[PDB]
């Protein structure tokens, strides 16, 4: 399945990013980096804000592009990769 | 309604399964571990994140693989259950 | 346009029912409370949570039972109504 | 491409208003106030709310009237923009 390791890589390189960017500007553990870019990009959000105003100017521009990219891949995780699994029961 | 009843068979098992690990890992009470599940898979989030870095781990590969489930079973919830209610009123 | 009535009238009552609980069961003020159901139905969250194991299940439910109708809602704001109206400039 | 551009000239628009009206009457710096405009109407939200009976009325409206459009935008910026250069590569 392309498509799905397409929308894997290009998600995998955007929480990468992520994960360089708060580490290094604000100063976050490569982990809470990544759990920040994670929960940014689903925008579930969670209890801390970028407190540089680069962090800040940084955030706008990674929701804007990435939020579209990481639905996509959701999407596909859910449809390309577990609906056929979940009919591999509830069909005999 | 199948569909329906597979969909909320899986959010139940997400849920269950978020609840047993938030009130062992992170120390939640049971319903405090159930509403972390909720608003996480939702992506309302709330006002407190795992602090433990098996919970922000753990987190991520949840979200990533429940809000697809949840955002659909929501669909159904809306349009195979409830749409029709609405026309039992607004049409005589 | 009888949907966007319908919708907007459903979410009303949504939104009143919000209001209602959480300023009898969590004490917060009317204007408190409206703010708590809509930042809630529609998934942007804020930095409060409920503290009783009532408002915890009720907004369980809540959520589960609002996102979907104040989605509808919303993409009909944005299309049956907001949409048009752009068109009224951007051609002659 | 018309509809990017109308979509993003609106969205600039949207997210100049929020930030002239919390910069007024929340009192946030300027870059602080498009963080929150723009948190609130992608849903990720942050760790502070209004405190104006003002800003919180105010912010009932943008976020019904603004979350429409700045989905729309988000989906054409990953899909009438974003896709095509995706295949720029994983096809020769
Ligand atoms: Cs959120
Ligand atoms: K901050
Ligand atoms: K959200
Ligand atoms: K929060
Ligand atoms: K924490
Ligand atoms: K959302
Ligand atoms: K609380
Ligand atoms: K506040």
């Amino acid at each position: 399945d392309k498509e799905f390791q397409v929308l894997f890589v290009l998600t995998i390189l955007t929480l990468i990013s992520g994960t360089i960017f708060y580490s290094t500007v604000e100063g976050l553990r490569p982990i809470d980096a990544l759990y920040f870019s994670v929960v940014t990009l689903t925008t579930v959000g969670c209890d801390i804000s970028p407190q540089t105003d680069f962090g800040k100017i940084f955030t706008i521009l990674y929701i804007f592009i990435g939020i579209g990219l990481v639905a996509g891949f959701i999407h596909k995780l859910a449809v390309n990769v577990q609906l056929p699994s979940i009919l591999s029961n509830l069909v005999p």
